[PDB]
């Protein structure tokens, strides 16, 4: 292992993804993208200038879980492949930003029961809207409950930092 793990999540900021579908997700494990509202591109495009590490923590609406999670590798940026999202407008979206996965794991909200965040009224971490920020220490406890992903070689995530 976990030494690499912690080093890349030192003084990182994290930020709760919410998808409305398993297929986002799996489209994001597969091409390392994601895109969100212009509200929330905002907020993580200042984050990315702003920290070392930004860290985005997925859970499926109604799953029960996380996804896993992933670090911001860009900002957003426009134009590029077009991604077949399963949207609830694809105009309505932001730009796409690069990230690289740090798990792929799952983890059940049952075994983040005793973290909550201080951003969001202390209420457990699994609550939150999407794009919600996720205070520093609750941020990195969380991430270090996931089950370890022996596929991710963080070599490469630690030399863009």
């Amino acid at each position: 292992g976990t030494s690499k793990l912690k080093y890349v999540l030192q003084d990182a900021r994290f930020f709760l993804i919410k998808s409305n579908n398993h297929e986002n997700v799996s489209l994001a494990k597969a091409k390392g993208v994601w895109s969100t509202l212009p509200v929330n591109e905002k907020k993580l495009n200042l984050a990315f200038r702003s920290a070392r590490s930004v860290i985005l923590i997925f859970s499926v609406r109604e799953s029960g879980k996380f996804q896993g999670f992933a670090r911001l590798s860009s900002e957003s940026h426009h134009g590029g492949s077009p991604i077949h999202w399963v949207l609830p407008s694809a105009k309505m979206l932001g730009g796409v930003f690069k990230i690289d996965w740090i798990c792929r794991r799952e983890l059940p909200f049952t075994k983040s029961a005793h973290l909550t965040n201080p951003w969001n009224e202390h209420k457990p971490v699994k609550i939150g809207r999407d794009g919600q920020e996720i205070e520093l220490e609750c941020g990195t406890q969380l991430c270090l409950l996931f089950p370890p992903d022996e596929s991710i070689d963080l070599y490469q995530v630690i030399h863009k930092m």
